[PDB]
């Protein structure tokens, strides 16, 4: 807990224009996708969006139709 963290991704149909909760962020999806969620809707991970460009990788969301 205090050692280690713990994320949780929200089901990408929520997120893929469905009722989706609140720790959906609607301004940032792409951060809360695993990378199957990632690569099924982005084709990319968190930890290689995280260094690719903000609008590059917001590009890709648009394209696939999470953001």
């Amino acid at each position: 807990m205090l050692a280690k963290l713990c994320k949780t991704i929200y089901p990408l149909a929520d997120l893929l224009a469905r009722p989706l909760p609140e720790g959906v962020d609607p301004l940032k999806l792409e951060i809360y996708l695993t990378d199957e969620d990632f690569e099924f809707a982005l084709d990319m991970t968190r930890d290689e969006y995280n260094a690719l460009p903000a609008w590059k990788q917001v590009n890709l969301k648009k394209a696939k139709g999470l953001f």
